């Protein structure tokens, strides 16, 4: 049998940010901490919701010290200002990592045995649900608000670690592209590939089933739909990607990815390089090296990313599935190889071993050895 | 912006309420109260439950008092069970009637203001969430399990009324179609063509949009796919069935449904008739009556129950889609004619008004008049 977490309640669409002090009121919270960073804090962006909080008189305090690729040292430090606030929820405003350090404090504030951090690795035996978390996302992006994950990086260790825990799923998720709209083109291109690693890893992850199969392939649709759109700048566009990425996460939290995911989370440790660039440049390559194990799927895939798949045999529209997402990571001007990005030849041997050991390397439909992820990272590294 | 309630946690397949007792234990419940009706105790449903709590050591007590379109009588004489019995949650087992019973239990039982039934109606004024209900669905089903919506009967006022409210969603829902095989055949077709009502209806309510919509064709798909092999005995259409009703939950408890419950729910109050005969009689009709209110939605509705409409105008798809469910009803052995199942001629007026006046009226995708629906009942009455 499948389990499915969900949110209990999520708000949709440009404005859901306005729902936000109706639920506080009709829950009886008496004051937020607001986890966020500097630049959501700098650009107005954590305005618009305590804006609206001042407006209904609701009590907030605010901790922005959260920085990409989270570490066991923000947590630390959040946990302690939520620890001397007073506050008794939480208001996550940003993206994955925002999230995801939040989760992190929501989930020891009521389990303080495991206040160390990196005791929480794995399926997190923790007895009492997370301080409740209100989630709002900046990006379109990590689908954060509606997974039951979190990643953290251990700084000492040098590895990004994955906490795995129904615990931590938010009470409310408000999925507003008002709070996406300034994201620069970059920043949407990346995240956006991200959701779209998500979708496709989702799809043809060895836990997928007839729901997840659903979600994923409709999340596809939706962002191969609305990505070149976003980052050039419509509105309409950047509503969609909002829905998109949520959708993805509604899957893949559920059934896990695959190699992709495996293969980007020891590039942010080693080398801090943002989670999109990563799965971006990596997921054309890990989909060729799959594409025997994944049944009809690249069909449906090339199809929903406007592949005329009438005519084809099932090997040519799964070279049309691969091709469609190089030439989507060329329109959205992601680089094309890892050494672009600041990755170092000498270090791929001890990259591969690091993506072997990582959990989400474990759902890939094809059975990675330490070679072949050696090869496939030769393969992303230059021309 | 467009709001969604669903359970934070479900289990899904043969076997899912294998998960029960490691839920309760995570959540530290003391005693369960098991709200469900004679059939399922005497037909050792309730026993598939029962004798897994029994070896796990958890408490509970019974409340097997539910009868079809559930009462407010029933209603009290439950809470008065419930409010003796020291239980601290609510299992609920069975079809819409008892999970509905449940619904309205655990809502008064923390809102005791609410005591008279009658007062719980439209949008609840609630202060409390429900007592914690765990719902475990033996119909494929009213997808009572994921809705916020329960329907009791005021046999003084000879009237079905809607409550909804967020605070009564179960916390978990376990979907085991080994809880269902047991249904008679004519029960199997019965609440199967509800839930393709369910799915149909909320993919053309008023307020449909993009994430309902991607779940009710999904629904319509799994549904029409099924339910002959579910009839018929087959194993794994069963298993089929079971998804799709909830599928169908997810998006129609969040958007509306339309004229096909506002017509169906006067003949439950008037002469006690299944909610889904009615439901399933009316539906042809009704779908006949919204054809140019659609759009290109009836083409989607054919194509995914198996008309092949490549070469077919909007007409001629249209068409299709009302000649396939006419089609399902007789090949599962729902009765063709109101007349058949009881209703009287000389009431067609007042269930008219009493059907203009119901909440689930108002989703119609066609505003209905009076003189429209005395007209749809007709037409449903007799060839
Ligand atoms: N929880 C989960 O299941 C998953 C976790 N993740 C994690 O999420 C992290 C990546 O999160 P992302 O959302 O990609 O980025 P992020 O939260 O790391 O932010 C990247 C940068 O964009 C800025 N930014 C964010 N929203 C903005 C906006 N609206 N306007 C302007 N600037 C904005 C931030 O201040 C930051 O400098 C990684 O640590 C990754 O491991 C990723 C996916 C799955
Ligand atoms: N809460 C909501 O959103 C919705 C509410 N409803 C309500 O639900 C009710 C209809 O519920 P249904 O599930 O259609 O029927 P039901 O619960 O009234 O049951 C009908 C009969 O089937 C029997 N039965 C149930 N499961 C069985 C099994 N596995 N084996 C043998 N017999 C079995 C029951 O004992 C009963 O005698 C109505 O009151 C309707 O208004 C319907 C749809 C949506
Ligand atoms: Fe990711
Ligand atoms: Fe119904």
């Amino acid at each position: 049998a499948n389990r499915m977490i969900l949110n209990e309640t999520a708000w949709f669409g440009r404005g859901a940010v306005g729902a936000l002090t109706d639920e506080v009121k009709r829950r009886g919270y008496q004051k937020a901490l607001i986890v966020t960073d500097k630049t959501l804090v700098q650009c107005g962006v954590v305005a618009k919701v305590t804006d609206k909080m001042d407006a209904a008189g609701l009590a907030w305090a605010i901790y922005d010290g959260v920085v990409p690729n989270p570490t066991i040292t923000v947590v630390k430090e959040g946990l302690g200002v939520f620890q001397n606030s007073g506050a008794d929820y939480l208001i996550a405003i940003g993206g994955g990592s925002p999230q995801d350090t939040c989760k992190a404090i929501g989930i020891i504030s009521n389990n303080p045995e495991f206040a160390d951090v990196r005791s929480l690795e794995g399926l997190s035996p923790t007895n009492k649900p997370s301080v409740p978390i209100l989630a709002i996302p900046t990006t379109a992006g990590t689908a954060a608000e509606v997974t039951i994950n979190y990643v953290i990086t251990d700084e000492e260790k040098r590895r990004k670690f994955v906490c795995v825990d129904p615990h931590d799923i938010p009470q409310v998720a408000f999925i507003d592209a008002d709070m996406m709209d300034g994201m620069p083109p970059a920043l949407k291109a990346a995240t956006g590939v991200d959701a779209l690693t998500h979708a496709i890893e989702g799809y043809i992850t060895r836990g997928a089933w007839a729901l997840t199969d659903a979600l994923h392939i409709k999340a596809i649709e939706i962002i191969a739909g609305a990505l070149r759109g976003s980052v050039a700048g419509d509105k309409d566009a950047g509503e969609e990607m909002a829905l998109g990425q949520y959708v993805a996460g509604m899957g893949f939290s559920n059934v896990g990815v695959g190699l992709v995911h495996g293969m980007a989370h020891p590039l942010g440790a080693f080398y801090n390089t943002p989670h999109g660039v990563a799965n971006a440049i990596l997921l054309p390559h890990v989909m060729r090296y799959n594409a025997d194990f994944t049944g009809e799927k690249y069909r449906d895939i090339a199809r929903v990313m406007g592949v005329k798949v009438e005519g084809m045999g099932l090997e040519e529209a799964r070279n049309a599935a691969v091709e469609a997402v190089f030439a989507l990571n060329r329109d959205v001007g992601i680089p094309p190889h890892l050494r672009d990005v600041g990755v170092r030849k000498e270090d791929i041997p001890a990259l591969a071993q690091a993506a072997l050991d990582d959990v989400c390397t474990g759902g890939n439909p094809r059975e990675a050895t330490l070679e072949d992820i050696v090869e496939l990272y030769h393969t992303a590294w230059t021309s």
